[PDB]
């Protein structure tokens, strides 16, 4: 960062991180059309999607039913570890049994943690999301390389999470199937505000895809989405896959009652590192609600016709050439001319609300 | 762009996109008051406007009443295509025989938008516009082309949309009598957000100039203008004219019916790309409504009245010369100074709506 | 600027234009306390003001009896012309006859504005203001000239406005005892919002003062201004002086009845461009209302109160020193940080409201 | 600071100012857990806490009751000097004999500040704090380094506030024990917006630091901090330790009577520098209330937690190696997102309100 902000270090202010609304996609020339585009993309080195989405392992977001209907649309679910173990392998026999979908499932780290993974791969899991807020610390790396090692033959070893280029290659290198990007942008999350730690998400993905793309380990963009728009610039920026919380957490598949509050309906939507789910702590999460949006394969359905667009307007065949794209950098006002502007929505959008 | 920002491509964000609001111009030399000013341009290579003017080819803002008007106030209006063939030709007729006026029309791309086009150019359209959301794409090139071939002889043939010198490069290289730029800065418009596509609009006129001024094609500036001093930055910026939607989609002129909502008056303004212009379909445009804003002529006066100012500022006898100005880039507080502040508005002003 | 904005030429975006809001005044070494302080400055070559503020040339801000009050602070009030010439001419009579007190007056360009200058200076003015939105002109020049030339032995004779520094050349070369800079940074302007025209009020003070310092020439720096601070980084940045409209058009000298409404009282403050104070036009100024605030002297105590802290904190003697201050430019955070944050105001401050 | 801003002088806008909510801590490669996190640092050249926070000196915040529990909970309470000098003696005294607790005491500058000097070592005091809004004025210097010289043996001198690395500097060889920085940035502040002065927290944090840290001496963060995550960023930045005023005035052991407006509870919280504390003045600070946060014990827990996190992201077993981080930049997207964003809370958080 060449600009004097103070002190005689010029590498002590690093970089300048960009997130989502920092940057457009440039359009460019196209044979492309929404209709021929082809949103396949890697999970893992061995996991191809047929469409780059995932759901978070919240407690608020991904039990069997949620599962099970992002793999019949072509993503996958990754089941939450806020439960018994017996009851989570359990919900991974439900997705198994429901036509051979995939199904991933979240674990931490240590001891009870190694006994929560040996069961799920009995259950049949595909994929092993290694779930922490700190991939960097040599506990988690030691999990990761000790899976692989141990049951990487049967089943993909995610780790999680990262926002460095630094963490991505230990990551790499400890054996990772895919690298989980995304220390703090989440929606519910507060560590950014309570510990001051992160990087915004589209700086934090260029600079692990700088590790990934190389080793040819495929990177998830986690957290930070709210828009079909911001599922293709992370893409772009050369992730290969979304992990959404908010934007699926408001859906009939997601667990919840929903809330009537006020004439509106909505659903529950919580950090793991809230108090509440964690039941002094010094949590990383709020709890709170979004509004309903009813079922999932709809709102999947918005989001991938979004990406479509994308990869039409940047002559995107595949994802493989989206992860090629060019980003030019907006000021505030450029953002505010982005969004409807200087006009009164009189009519709700599938795929746009204020 | 210089500064780091994440990855070890520099061209990965390729450049800082401005808009209307990041940008002042510099005040300069004059021999020119507003009086003096002269503020004819070219529409397109054969066609010159009084006014720099023209009206968005839109089923809220654009039907023959309004492109009547446009016309008498020395700009013209782009007739939409949201209906039948023979509707939209009669409309050009409507407008023909009420002086020969100047008209313009949309079509779009295929087998059915080439009859509309031929149609339209039997009642003696002036100009085509093939009104696309992605002109770089090939499909719209050789619309634009095979147009310019057939009838180019008889009818201007115009073509946008771009963001990009290569866009407006390529559609020069078509044929283009001019290029119309704008990807996503439209008020009803979601693209940015939806598909995450798009360059801020002063940059994006900057960039289609480069291609089109050495070219000896206008360019277009369509969309993202709000105010009278708008106009002049986007034709200071190289443009040759302007195309409003929002603007004048509350005129007396503009097709919709006065809707009074708790004591104010509004008309209907909506994306083509919207759900309700459309008609699971993924939008790109929204449903809204405007202000009321009277006879589109006291509109007109009050656009072109701020236009001749900006001229008697910069020392621009013409536009030819307007488009030689400098600009000043400024922050959040400069945007903050440049509207009226701390103070609380007691009167309308006919030019001067927060 | 170097930072790629588009197009090919490096010049058309020609600098980065800051005003107050950007910058903080940077603490230096001191043995000045507020106390001690010796806050003169010139107004113009000739006229040294015991405290370096004067009133807006406007009719809700200045006339006889904010002149005289202002005056008797140590600073100066410039005389609206928005009235008849002979009572123009009688109210500087009316100030003249109070004490022998200095006070300028405002002319525009032209036979009549010529004939208003000649009243002005047989009715014993100190100061003629040329008052006009573009000094830049060529007409303005020539009556600033023209005005030195005939009476500039019996009268100073003060030009503007302008925003660069090739105007400020011009006036200077054109004889101008003084300089005033601000091109739309009025607090009820909207020139810059109209014709898109300006430059942000620090920039604008820094360029002109390039011009003017070296030629001997006192810089007035001419809206924008709400804080005492604002007056201190005006001065920082090279100007002599600072005019104020909207922080004196609530005073009990400002012309006005005071407006009750709802509990609260206002005063009316109305840009002299406005359809109010010209009374299709074309406005470049809004009317409405401000708090009102008492007494002037109670006002210009807590501005010069301002002033002296600032000059304590950087070490500045007099006024030519605190000319030669820096300034470290500052975010959008760091503004926030700046002002009172985080906490509910209980009670006023006499020298700050949010 | 390279970008062209006006004029012809490079150095007259010096820098680009940065404060907390610019910035954001980078992870790291880490064995630490928030559990094994070491948080003791210097107060002064002598002095080490246990938890490196201090409550600001101000009569709403540190009498003797919030000096114990500070002292308590492993950092230190600063006691007013708002008040005759037998009392603040006295309160010296009421620390001293509840356990041999460390406390601090401010004074002023002058004969009467020294004799309050001469009582607060007879009583006691540990620290004395030269309470000063301008240290680089010369009668600070010379009151730090008469008292250093007087009573240097028997009790540690911090001098204050800086915000410039000269004035570190000035205050190093004035013999100082530690710097405290924070020119502007108290949330019941108005010295930026009233006198125009100051620096953002972070960058005059980085300009003290590379002053002071050379000469080992300790720099306090004062003021401007309203989450954990800000504690953590301004000891990366080089200090050793943080004052607050804010985030300790809500609690059950700050000076006050609870304010019961409207449903909910509130404590006064208002700046020394403020009319009702000072009691025509001209003030620079305001007087508010902040909400009620309970006792002291939970919300210290709550900020070491939070700076514990940051330890463990950023692999640093000791403040040592904390202040060794790095930071990257931010937007104002990414400020937006590393808070919660498009959620509705609806639990409070013990770290966060929105
Ligand atoms: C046409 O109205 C606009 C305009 C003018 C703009 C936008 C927009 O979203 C819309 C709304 C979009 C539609 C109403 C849908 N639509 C229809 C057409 C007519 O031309 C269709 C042709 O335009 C090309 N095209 C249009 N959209 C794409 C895409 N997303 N990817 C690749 N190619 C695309 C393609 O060749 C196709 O055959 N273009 N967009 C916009 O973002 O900036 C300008
Ligand atoms: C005079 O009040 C201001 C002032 C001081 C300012 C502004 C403003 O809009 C106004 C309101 C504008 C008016 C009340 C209209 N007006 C009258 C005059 C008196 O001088 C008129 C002469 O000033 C020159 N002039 C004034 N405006 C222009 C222009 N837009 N283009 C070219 N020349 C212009 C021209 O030579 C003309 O003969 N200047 N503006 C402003 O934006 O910054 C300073
Ligand atoms: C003391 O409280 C603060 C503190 C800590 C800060 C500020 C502040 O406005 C205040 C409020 C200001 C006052 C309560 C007034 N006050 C009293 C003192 C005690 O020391 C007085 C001595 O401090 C020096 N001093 C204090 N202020 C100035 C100034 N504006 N210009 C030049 N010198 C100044 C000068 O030598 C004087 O003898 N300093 N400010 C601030 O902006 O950042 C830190
Ligand atoms: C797990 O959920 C997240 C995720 C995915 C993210 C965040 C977050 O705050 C949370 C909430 C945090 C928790 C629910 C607490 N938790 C539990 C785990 C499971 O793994 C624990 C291991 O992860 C490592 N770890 C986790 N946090 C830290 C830290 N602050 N400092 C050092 N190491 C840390 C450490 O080795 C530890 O043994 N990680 N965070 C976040 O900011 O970005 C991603
Ligand atoms: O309590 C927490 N604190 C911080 N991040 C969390 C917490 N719980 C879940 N996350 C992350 O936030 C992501 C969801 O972000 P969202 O899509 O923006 O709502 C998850 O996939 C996790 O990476
Ligand atoms: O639904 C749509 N989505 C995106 N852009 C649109 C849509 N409909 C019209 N436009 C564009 O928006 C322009 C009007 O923008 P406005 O003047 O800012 O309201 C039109 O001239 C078109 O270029
Ligand atoms: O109607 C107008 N349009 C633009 N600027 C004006 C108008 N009337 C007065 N001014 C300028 O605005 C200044 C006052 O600005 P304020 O102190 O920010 O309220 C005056 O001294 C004039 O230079
Ligand atoms: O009235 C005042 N004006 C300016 N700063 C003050 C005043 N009173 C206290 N301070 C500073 O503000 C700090 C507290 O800031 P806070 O933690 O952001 O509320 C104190 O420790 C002092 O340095
Ligand atoms: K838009
Ligand atoms: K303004
Ligand atoms: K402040
Ligand atoms: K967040």
């Amino acid at each position: 960062d060449p600009v004097p902000t103070g002190g005689d270090d010029p590498h002590k202010v690093a970089m300048l991180g960009l997130t989502f609304d920092d940057v457009l996609l440039l359009p460019a020339a196209s044979d492309v059309v929404p209709a021929t585009a082809d949103t396949s993309s890697q999970l893992t080195k061995k996991i191809r999607l047929k469409v780059p989405l995932v759901s978070s392992a919240m407690d608020t977001v991904t039990e069997s039913r949620m599962a099970i209907a992002m793999a019949r649309a072509g993503g996958m679910g990754v089941l939450h570890r806020n439960l018994p173990v017996a009851e989570q392998a359990g919900q991974v026999e439900m997705v198994k049994r429901s036509g051979g979908l995939l199904v991933g499932a979240a674990v931490g780290v240590g001891g009870d943690a190694w006994v929560r993974a040996m069961m799920l791969v009995d259950a049949g899991v595909d994929v092993l999301v290694v779930d922490t807020a700190h991939a960097h610390n040599r506990l988690v790396l030691d999990m990761v390389g000790k899976l692989k090692s141990e049951v990487g033959d049967r089943v993909e070893v995610v780790g999680g999470n990262v926002a460095t280029r630094s963490a991505a290659a230990a990551l790499v290198d400890a054996g990772a199937d895919a690298v989980k990007v995304g220390v703090g942008p989440g929606s519910i999350c507060t560590t950014r505000v309570v510990a001051g730690v992160g990087a915004p998400q589209i700086t934090a993905i260029l600079e692990a895809v700088a590790a990934c793309r190389p080793a040819g380990v495929p990177v998830i963009a986690d957290g930070g989405l709210q828009y079909s728009g911001d599922i293709a610039k992370a893409l772009a920026a050369g992730a290969s896959t979304a992990m959404l919380g908010s934007l699926l957490a408001g859906t009939a598949e997601a667990p919840g009652e929903l809330i009537f509050v006020n004439g509106k309906q909505y659903k529950s939507y919580r950090g793991m590192g809230s108090l509440g789910a964690m039941r002094k702590l010094v949590p990383e999460g709020i709890e709170g609600r979004v509004p309903f949006r009813g079922p999932l394969s709809s709102v999947i359905h918005q989001l991938t016709g979004g990406l479509r667009a994308a990869m039409g307007y940047t002559g995107s065949p595949t994802i493989e050439v989206l992860q090629q794209a060019q980003f030019v950098r907006i000021t505030p006002a450029g953002l505010k001319e982005s969004h409807p502007h200087d006009v009164a929505m009189t009519v709700e959008a599938p795929n746009y609300y204020a």
